């Protein structure tokens, strides 16, 4: 590992150029624990290991839902390789639960307030004026550049939405440890290879508030260590074994809590391109998805034992039904389960207009529903494994943002193109 | 006129019981001009006649467009009567021009950044804190009630895109006399009778900020008082003067600066009922409509002479054809005219969905437009009118809160049903 000079060097973490890796550092953190502008700081023993730990967990959690993140690998202990990144000066906050400056701002709101959507909020970064809150127009109007790319109405929409969804996922992603995730803090960067806005810096403990239980007194984030009025080395202990508690847990957050699958029945073996799509599509959101051939007219028989198969092996099921013309499979299917069953019929325009009524229009006590798309039917099946599956659920979120900051970039694209 | 006990009194205004009007007050205006929470306060002669005029003429705009507010009727010289209110102790602010206090809470905007859409903003009713910002969380935490109604989530968000259109009418209809309303301040009540919440107090000289030609150093506004270093003499008739120049423009924007009219034509006098749900539905934009009888199929020769009757008279004109069957009415018209035509045909579930392709599938080189539904055509026409006459755009805009509240009062109805 080639170790080139130290690039800067802050409170918690010094950041070091990779002579073998263009657009790379290696950010190597520090024994250091600190709070607020004045003398509050302190060595903490394995506080470096711990920040980095929940880091590279988190970063690996949100890069592999599909948000855009300034982290490459953990590298040791107590380091991480990352894309190099122009920050941008500014602290990203993101609400639940209405608590700390929030209160202070808002005089009248109690602690306790829920924020439906989550409240984003922006902090300049500037320890003279203990971090002023700003609004979205004074950060257009400062006309920040970072490694080329202007910071406008667009890109600031973009890091504004961004943290809405880093924190819905990280919220979804420790409620099965029952724990509320009441707020956080982000920074964005500008990657100076791809010149792309991702999250950068780190998400530790220190970037967020963490209730067991939604329960304050039981808070295991760094406001354990700015709530003392005094650090004492028993104080310091208390502080530790709470970073502990959460680096003991955080790897969890990696791991599904429920298995998914999606069977897709076809009747012939002409339509298994259309198959293979949704198959394609299920692989995107890390759902298993097995194909099989049977027809609802030419052997029920065997379309009751195949379904009987994947009812009796205790893995949640959703079918996804493939009959051209007069479906009988999808209603069969959907009148002998209690699994939920999707008809995604081949249409063409050809016949496709006279077809699709065989799935829409079903004798009462059957729930079969229908979705035209086959990329459309795995989303489908994804959504309702997301109610279970938080790794599912954080696909779904972030490609709801990707999606949102694609149309953002070619209204951009097209609106230059409009002189 | 039957006046009762003086109910109470402030720097500009007494506000007087009525005995013959039950749920109705007199407010009285003084010669007084006042501007900070300090010494800044001074006799105005004529200013009583002047605030009492701008705030009649703009609460019957508001009233005359839709919006609902506590006015009744001007009262002489220097009162008006209104509907009594318990009044919400919040100035609403609007903004399409970043100036004033958005600059000093924003350091780094400058002058002129415009709000797309017009900023809302509210300021808590206190002077010995100087009228403090106050964000949605702390006007609900609050748990505000007036006559009854306790002001929650709904009501806010009610006050807030009322604020807008408010906001939105007022700038529409000074553009024509080349003004920019910069931003405006309101406050809300709630009639003691009906129990809605309504536009209340005043709209006068020092509820806004109008920029002639755009141009601040012309400001006509109370901020041409507020500005002065010292109050002299000289320094308030230049501010007289500049009430005065107010006063003498604002009835101007009751008058409409262009003419309208809808022309129906029907292909038979069956299509009748249809035609009237037209012309009920002009009425309601003040757009006067005309009926006439004329076949394309058996009068052609008599149709192009009644579309030269209405061509040749210089009234801007929006002509509806209704053609039962094959619509050929609204393609010759639109053929043989520079003026929009719009085809509303009668359609029933019988034939509908094969009449319709008569209206919707035309040659080349002719622009004719759909619209099904007959209140639909009204309120189209009524759109088209609106690029031109700030007073149909203006029941336009007022509609679209209207029916915005309504949704929100038939979501909190059924909401209660889910208890
Ligand atoms: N991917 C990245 N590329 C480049 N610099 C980064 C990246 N991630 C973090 N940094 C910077 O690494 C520096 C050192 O981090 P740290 O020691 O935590 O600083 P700090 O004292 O918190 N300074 P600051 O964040 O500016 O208030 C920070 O100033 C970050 O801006
Ligand atoms: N329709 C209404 N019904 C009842 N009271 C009203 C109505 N419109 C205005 N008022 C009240 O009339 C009072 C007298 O007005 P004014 O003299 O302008 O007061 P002020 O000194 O500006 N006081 P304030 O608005 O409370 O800061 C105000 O306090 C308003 O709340
Ligand atoms: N961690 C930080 C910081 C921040 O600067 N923290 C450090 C400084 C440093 O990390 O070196 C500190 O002084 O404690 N700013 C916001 N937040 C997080 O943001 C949410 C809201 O915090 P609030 O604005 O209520 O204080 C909560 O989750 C904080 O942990
Ligand atoms: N007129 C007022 C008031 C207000 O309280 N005015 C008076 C008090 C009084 O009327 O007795 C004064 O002290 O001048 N608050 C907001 N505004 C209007 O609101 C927009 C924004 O004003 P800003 O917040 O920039 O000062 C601009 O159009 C003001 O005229
Ligand atoms: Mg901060
Ligand atoms: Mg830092
Ligand atoms: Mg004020
Ligand atoms: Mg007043």
């Amino acid at each position: 590992l080639n170790i080139g000079k130290k690039l800067y060097e802050g409170k918690t973490k010094e950041v070091y150029e990779l002579l073998d890796s263009p657009g790379k550092v290696l950010l190597q953190s520090k024994d250091q624990i600190t709070a607020g502008n004045a003398a509050r700081k302190n060595h903490l023993e394995g506080k470096a290991a711990i920040s980095n730990k929940i880091t590279s967990c988190i970063f690996q959690l949100l890069q592999e839902a599909g948000i855009k993140t300034a982290f490459t690998r953990k590298c040791g202990e107590t380091a991480f390789i990352a894309p190099q990144c122009e920050m941008i000066p500014i602290e990203w906050v993101c609400r639940r639960i209405a608590t700390g400056s929030f209160l202070k701002r808002n005089p009248g709101v109690k602690e306790g307030y829920k924020f439906y959507p989550p409240k984003v909020e922006l902090f300049f970064k500037d320890d003279a004026n203990n971090d002023p809150q700003w609004s979205e127009e004074q950060l257009i109007a400062a006309k920040f550049c970072f490694a080329g790319l202007l910071i406008g109405q667009t890109e600031v929409d973009i890091m504004s939405h961004a943290t809405q969804a880093i924190f819905e996922i990280l919220e979804k992603s420790w409620l099965p440890q029952n724990c509320t995730l009441v707020d956080m803090k982000i920074e964005f960067g500008v990657d100076v290879t791809t010149k792309e806005i991702v999250l950068a810096d780190v998400i530790d403990n220190d970037s967020w508030r963490l209730w067991p239980s939604g329960d304050r007194s039981q808070q295991k984030d760094k406001q354990s260590y700015r709530d003392l009025k005094e650090v004492t080395p028993e104080g310091l202990q208390m502080v530790k074994k709470n970073f502990e508690w959460v680096a003991e847990r955080v790897e969890l957050l990696l791991k599904s809590e429920s298995q998914c699958r999606v069977v897709v029945l076809m009747g012939s073996t002409s339509d298994l391109g259309h198959c293979e799509k949704i198959k394609k599509a299920c692989g995107n959101f890390g759902i298993p998805c097995e194909l099989r051939v049977t027809s609802a007219h030419k052997g029920p028989d065997e379309t009751l034992r195949i379904k009987a198969e994947y009812e009796g092996d205790g893995i949640p099921t959703v079918f996804v039904a493939v009959a051209g013309r007069s479906n009988g499979l999808g209603p069969v299917m959907s009148g002998n389960t209690a699994y939920p069953v999707i008809s995604c019929p081949p249409l063409t325009p050809d016949w496709g207009v006279q077809d699709v009524w065989s799935s829409l229009r079903l004798p009462s006590g059957l729930g079969c529903s229908t979705v035209l798309s086959p990329e459309g039917s795995a989303q489908f099946a994804a959504q309702i494994f997301g109610l279970s599956n938080h790794l599912v659920w954080s696909k779904l979120r972030a490609s709801i943002l990707n999606t949102w900051i694609s149309l953002k970039q070619a209204d951009k694209k097209i609106r230059e193109c409009n002189l």
